[PDB]
Formats: C-alpha cells, sequence, structure tokens
C-alpha cells in the first residue's frame, strides 16, 4: 500500500486549514456583547476535515471527512457540540488507522472497495426529526440532532430511487415538501438525473428520471411553484479518464451553461427543456420564483470562468487562484419558449459574491431579501500580507456579508475586519410574526490574528454591527453549508409568510 | 449575587492560560518522528481549567476545575481523550451556568453551600481498576480509566477515615499498598493529620490520628520501609481570618519547616517526632529511603522563601514572581535522635528545579535516578521577550528536564527549545526487565510559537533527543501531576526491581 503520512503536509492543511479533528463539547462559550435572549434553536454547519493524512498529495478541500458543528442557543447562552459523520470511509479508515479512500470521486484509486464513498461534508439539513449529512455522490447520512450520533446511510424507508442525493434540497414553506434530485443518479459518468420529492409525512411524491445532454456537475438547483430548474456547471465526467487515474471532473470551454426546466408535478423525463445560457459557472442558487407573466426568475451566483480552477480543461487551460469573480445574476426562463439560447443575465449587485441565503419562509416564491458572502479586493479591506501566509489553500475566501433589499436596492455590508474571513451565513426570523428578512444573521469567522474561530451575531436592522461575538478557543476549519433549526418550528422549518 | 462574567479576564486566563474547556476525543494524533511500537499504556494528566468565569478576580490557578487528559498508546499510535471530573462544584455550576464556589479553600465565600468543594485538579492516579482525581481538601473522585466517566466522590467502600486525601499518595512496589494521609483531616483549620494505607485487596491497613504543631500545609509526604515523613510548608490556616473572607493560607516567617517522622506500622499519634528543618518551603518529594544505619534520606525540592508568594505573611510581606528558586535537597533524619533541630540539607544539583520523578519500581527504597523540571535563566534557553507576553500568569515555568544519575553524578538536560516550556514528566520502564531509570520519558510542551501543546517522547539513553513529538492542534493549559499506567501491569503499577 502507498505509505500513510503520520502528520499533515501541503498548503491544503497548512495554517488555518490545519485539521484539528476534535469531537465532543465546549459548553458556555465566551461571549463579547449580548446574544438576544429570545434566540432559541441550533446552528448546524459541516466542514470537510480529513480525520487521517491522505496518501493523495494536495487532496482537494471537498474530499475531507464531514465534521458537524452544532451551536445550541437558549436564554443568551450557547454550547458547541462537534462530531464526525460515521461514513463507511470514516469508520473503515478509523479501524485501519490510515487513509484508504483515494482521489475525489474516483473509486479506481481507492485502496479497498467502498459500497458508499460519501464524506457527508457539504450540507447538514433537518428533516422529520433527523439531521441529513449530504454529499452529492451519495445518499444522505441520518444523524441525531441532539447528540450528533450517526444512525447510518439513509434511504427514506427504502423509497430513495437514486444512488445520489443533492447537497441542496429545497424546503417548500407552503407544502412542507422536501424537493430533491441526484445527478449521476445511476453511478459514475451516467447522464441520469432523478428528480424526487417527499411530503411532510415522509412519503415519496415525485419521481422523474431525465437525461442531461452531458455528464455535467449539477451542484445546486431551483424550485418554483410549478417548475424545477437544473443549472449544469460545464465540468464533465469521463469514466475512461477515471479508470486511468484521472480526475472525475474536467472543464469543457466548448459547451453552454445548460439550464434544464421540468414541470414540478406529473412530468415525464422527455418534458425537460435544456436552455443554453452563455458559457459560465453555475454557483449557488439564492432562490427562483414565477413572476406574474409565469416567467422563472432564477437568481444565482454566476461566473464567466471555472471557479473550480484545480479541474481545468483537457489541455490544462483554466484560471489562477483568486482570479474568478462570481456575480449575483438574474436569468429569465420561459418553459413555453422554444428558443433554447438565453440572453446574458442581468446582475443585482457589483460585488464578487457567493453563498446566498434568503428568508426560507418565501423559498420557491418572490423574495426581496438576499444575504451573501462578498470578497472585496479594494485595498485595506483584507490585510492579505498578514492573512495569506496563515490561510493555507483550497477554500474560497469571503471578507464580508451583504444584505440586498431587492425593492429599495439598498445594500448593507458587514466587514468583520482586516484579519478575519467569513463562512456562509444563516438567517433567523426575529419571531414567527417577523417581516421577511427581519431578525438575526449568524456567520462563523476565521480570526487569523488569534488563529481562533468566532461566531458573529448580527441584527438585520444594522448588519454593520456585531450584537454578540462568540469566541471559540479552537479553530473550526473553513466549511461549507449550514442551517438554522428554530426551537419554535416543531418540524425544524419556518412557517410560510 | 455578584455578577458572572461571560468571558475570561485577568492575567491568570490570558495567552496560553486562556481556558479551552473542551471535552471529548482527538484520535490518531499527528506524530513527527516515531513512537516506539512496544510502548503500551496511558499517560493521564490533570490541569486546573475553569469551566466558567469566576466571580473572584485573579482566582489562583489551583482553584480551576480539574480536566483529565488521557494519551492512549498502542503500536506507535496515540489517541487523546479529555473530560472534566464531575465534582459537586462542576455539576452545580454547569446546572446554574455560572460560578458558585468562591475563594480557594474558603467555604465562607461560596454563593451556595457545598458538601464537597474539590476541583479534583491536582493529581490523577490509578488504584484497583479506577482513576482517583485528587485534591488535598477532599476525598478522591473515582473515574473510569477507559471512558473518563466520573463515578463520584470515593470513600474506599466506606473505609475512608479522613475528610481529606493527599494529592501525593505513595505506591509501595513490594507490598502493593497505597500509602495515604490527609491534613485538616477534621475540617477547616484543624491540626489533625490522619495517616492511612490500603492493601492491594482494597482493605484499610494503617489508620493513625496525629497532631501537627501548627495548622500548616502538608502538600506532599514521604514513605520508607519503616517510616512516613510529613514536611510542613510554613503556610498556616486561621479559620477566623477565613470567616471574614480572608485567605485559607498565610506565610509565617517565625516557624521552622517542620518534618514529622512516624513509624509506618503499629504507631500511635504520640509516636510522631516533629523535627525542625531551617525555615523554608517544602516542595515535592522525589523519594525517601532508609540507609544501612536506618537513617531516613529525604530527597525533595526545598526553597528558602514562600514559593506561593500570592499568600504572603500577616503584613503582606513575601517574594515577587520568579524570585524564589527551589533546589534538590537531601535531609537526613534519625527517628532515634531527640535533637529536634536539623542541619541545612545537602543539594544534589545546582538547578532551579521541581516536579521530581523517580523509577516508581524503587519508591520507598534506595533510588539512583531522578527526572525533574528545571528553570534555567541562562541567556537564550528561553526567549523571554517572545514567551512572557504570550504566557499569561499564575503557573510555574519549566524550560527543561534533567536526568540525574545519583551514582555517577552525570546530568542530562532536555531543552525543548527557546519558545517552549514543559510540564511534569513521566517515566516508563523500557519493559519489565529494564534496569532502574532505563526506558522512556514523556512530557507535555507548551509551544508559544504555535500556541499549541505537544507531547515529547524521549529515550533515557539520550534525554537530549526527541524520539517522537506528538503535535496537538489545541492547547492543553499548564497542568499539575500525571501518571503512566502500563498495559502490562495488571494493577496499573510497575513490578518491584
Ligand atoms: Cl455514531
Ligand atoms: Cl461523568
Ligand atoms: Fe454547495
Ligand atoms: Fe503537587
Amino acid at each position: 500500500l502507498p505509505p500513510a503520512p503520520r502528520y499533515f503536509q501541503g498548503e491544503n492543511t497548512a495554517g488555518f486549514m490545519r485539521p484539528v479533528r476534535f469531537e465532543g463539547d465546549i459548553t458556555n462559550l465566551e461571549v463579547v456583547g449580548e446574544i438576544p435572549k429570545s434566540i432559541e434553536g441550533t446552528f448546524y454547519r459541516v466542514m470537510p476535515e480529513p480525520h487521517l493524512p491522505s496518501f493523495i498529495p494536495n487532496d482537494p478541500w471537498f474530499n475531507g471527512d464531514g465534521n458537524i458543528s452544532g451551536f445550541y442557543f437558549k436564554d443568551g447562552h450557547v454550547d458547541l457540540k462537534q462530531r464526525y459523520v460515521r461514513t463507511e470511509k470514516f469508520v473503515r479508515e478509523a479501524e485501519a488507522r490510515r487513509s484508504l479512500l483515494g482521489k475525489y470521486r474516483n473509486r479506481y484509486t481507492d485502496l479497498v472497495e467502498f459500497k458508499i464513498r460519501s464524506t457527508a461534508n457539504t450540507n447538514i439539513v433537518y428533516w422529520r426529526g433527523q439531521l441529513l449529512a449530504l454529499k452529492e455522490d451519495s445518499p444522505p447520512y441520518a444523524m441525531d440532532p441532539e447528540t450528533l450520533e450517526t444512525f447510518g446511510v439513509y434511504d427514506f424507508d427504502g423509497q430513495l430511487p437514486s444512488l445520489t442525493f443533492t447537497a441542496h434540497p429545497k424546503f417548500d414553506p407552503v407544502t412542507r415538501e422536501m424537493v430533491c434530485f441526484g445527478y449521476e443518479a445511476k453511478g459514475d459518468g451516467t447522464r441520469d438525473i432523478c428528480y424526487y420529492s417527499f411530503g411532510p409525512d415522509g412519503k415519496i411524491a415525485e419521481t422523474v428520471w431525465l437525461v442531461s445532454p452531458v455528464c455535467g456537475m449539477i451542484h445546486d438547483f431551483a424550485v418554483t411553484e410549478n417548475f424545477v430548474i437544473f443549472p449544469i456547471i460545464p465540468l464533465v465526467c469521463d469514466v475512461e479518464r477515471m479508470k486511468q487515474g484521472g480526475d472525475h471532473w474536467q472543464w469543457d470551454y466548448s459547451i453552454p451553461m445548460y439550464i434544464g426546466v421540468l414541470p414540478r408535478r406529473g412530468a415525464q423525463g422527455s418534458d425537460v427543456k435544456w436552455f443554453e445560457a452563455p458559457h459560465g459557472f453555475a454557483g449557488h442558487v439564492a432562490n427562483a420564483f414565477e413572476d406574474d407573466k409565469g416567467h422563472i426568475q432564477l437568481q444565482m451566483a454566476y461566473a464567466k470562468d471555472n471557479v473550480f480552477f484545480w479541474w481545468p480543461d483537457a489541455n490544462g487551460k483554466g484560471p489562477r487562484p483568486g482570479e474568478v469573480e462570481a456575480h449575483f445574476a438574474n436569468f429569465v426562463l420561459d418553459y413555453q419558449s422554444d428558443k433554447l439560447p438565453l440572453a446574458e443575465p442581468t446582475y443585482l449587485v457589483d460585488d464578487d459574491m457567493e453563498f446566498p441565503r434568503i428568508d426560507d419562509r418565501v423559498a420557491t416564491r418572490k423574495h426581496k431579501h438576499t444575504f451573501f458572502c462578498i470578497f472585496d479586493r479594494k485595498p485595506g479591506v483584507t490585510d492579505f500580507e498578514f492573512v495569506m501566509p496563515r490561510a493555507g489553500g483550497g477554500a474560497p475566501m469571503s471578507n464580508g456579508l451583504a444584505h440586498l433589499n431587492h425593492e429599495t436596492g439598498d445594500i448593507q455590508r458587514y466587514l468583520p475586519g482586516p484579519r478575519k474571513l467569513t463562512g456562509e451565513c444563516i438567517f433567523i426570523p426575529r419571531n414567527s410574526e417577523a417581516a421577511e428578512g427581519d431578525g438575526y444573521v449568524m456567520v462563523l469567522l476565521a480570526n487569523y490574528e488569534d488563529m481562533c474561530s468566532e461566531l458573529a451575531v448580527l441584527d438585520t436592522k444594522d448588519l454593520t454591527n456585531e450584537v454578540a461575538l462568540i469566541k471559540l478557543p479552537v479553530r473550526l476549519r473553513p466549511g461549507l453549508h449550514g442551517n438554522w433549526v428554530d426551537k419554535s418550528d416543531v418540524d425544524g422549518h419556518p412557517a410560510p409568510l
């Protein structure tokens, strides 16, 4: 077997990216300022965090074992519980005390045969009294929201029709449905998309098999009252490349950014229309809705080049680190149209942005508030000379949050400071009566001065001001997605506006 | 109630002294070099680590909640398990989410009435399949060696005769007895010492009540084949001072360092002889033994002034921080003598030293190896300019270990480096055949460059060289005592030489 390193090496595990790999509890976190005493619930987030040094040099950030953080808030007090998802990979590597899973989404490089290759490291959502730890190459792993115990790989009472479950399911606040899909839904390199939904009682509702024009990465999707929308990142899979030890994903400069539209209910696979947006990178969906004329307004991060630059084209052509900006785009789609090519999108702000969140009380409907990460290169905002030598590599950088009011066009920007960066934020309704986008925003900060993490609590009345700064004495490595589960929501999801 | 602060303030909780307060697991610790594959067992250490900010300003380091670290070694792999002792204080404060216990050893300052005031934060020893978490004002807390679960306050099957159990019991390697005492054994300010022992079957053997000439701190003691020896630190307790909110302990410049000698077996309290050593501070006992003439050779750290300078005399007179040195002293005692005053001791090395360990296979008998902490002010050994601003306050500093061979007089010094400090070391016999003092030394390092802890593994054949450096990604706050439990020892203690 290729030897197992006994300590982490390489930029992807240097400085703030160095794995900590702790599981357990820190109760009564230190607080500067005051956590509003009416906040009650849990902020769950997932980070990739390799449990053992990889035998793959410069293993991408997306290949690290999913470690779940819960921040449990009550009466202005907050406790941290932290635990790794017990994936097949985690358990067998813990047993062997060495890495066994090889390259990102390439089973031909594994040192043993895995049934499930999930790192469960992308998103952590609440569904019918369980957490679901998501990774788009796999079914979910079900976990206990209170103890973070892993129950096991989850197949929805044997109803899961797909080998894959997206990291970005949508929760319809009116129907209480979880709207899902998986791509490569029949295995490596398949063009099968399985679109499926679950009613609030846990019974499968929709199941539609459709076919992607290419085997492309469908990381996120969008749901409106009557449609589901599949934006394809022009990263393309060739299993023959994988069998020779090559990358699962390879950029294709020659294809459009496909945007598939399928009727939400009662459709067959052949009903999908593959619209062709100008070539670019499909970033995260803020939200989509039908306007009065029944046109789909799809609002999402959109870049003009390969954000995942470590997977370039067949000739190694691609951007450098920190070169590609993504912009908050509005695409207009008409399912009735037979024109496949789409206009350039309009842009809602100028900021280099990503990780958009809305008030999920209006998910699939007209939203007028978006909270998102921004990366501002304007001199002074980030002390790059101090931060970059401490930052390591492999993870995106965000040096603020912005709140866009879509009606007034007003933008508020939160800047944690010149030696801090942010993760993805969550939005918390002030209470069950609160107006759209009124309440609290929380975001995890990397503090490069202390080499510690902090959890910032902001009031939407003034995003520029920290109401509380929760001071962790450890690092939480830069992570991916997270969700708020309010104690007042019995099913874990907020009530429709 | 006096308000509970929501974050740590004061020098005692700044820099490397900032509480982390994590409980749980970090498995498969990063290793630079190679842990000898034949090492099998667990290094247990305890640190004071306040779980909640004190309402007492500049609460001394000795008043922090005991947090137990276990380093579990097998086949060159090591895992950390970390858990707080569930003392009455820990449990009630966790319930209230605020500090309730007041000043060090002063119940008159507590915000509620405690039955047991233990922080269980001084030593962690193995006895008949349990850990005992020790604090000299209390009975032990019994814990599970594998899970670090707290069973509860331990009374040895109802046999414990004393309110108090020393942090420094001695394990007789020939008789397999645990030799114990407690001072203030009948409550605050009592001069009662209870000397007691347990046979390897768990049955109490000795129980002798005697009387201290003053109510003085008896932190450590010594055991030989035929004697037990009680060195009294000239810190003296007045309950009337405590009732007004004053300190439990106050230096008395006017008394000798009393050294009581009692026959080990069959004695009455009146059989104690209170020898009078020159005024000074009784530091930790390395070991004591009888020579051929049956005279006690007592080897211990000894200073000429108050090491615990934060508890000065009645007029606030005493040393400044970093002023008092302790030296490795040999006192000679003859139980037969009626001369109470004792000569100045001889000194075995010149180093400012403390935390002496021997090969416990010769405990209570002639030893010829001692391992100890040194503090060397020789320019360059510690980069004080870098370390002091990052160190916080309240804890002693050690910038190396020394191995003294008592036969050859050879000293080897381990220097972890200019920006690292050490805790108390443990000694591990190479195997059950190994000569006295032959095997491995482990010591926890504070790395002020990384603000991380490391666990150094040294071979006694060359103490200057790290065979392995285990790299923790978190801080373990400076702690007190620790012990090795070898997997090859059925009762957790090594076999006699
Ligand atoms: Cl589990
Ligand atoms: Cl417990
Ligand atoms: Fe994502
Ligand atoms: Fe001690």
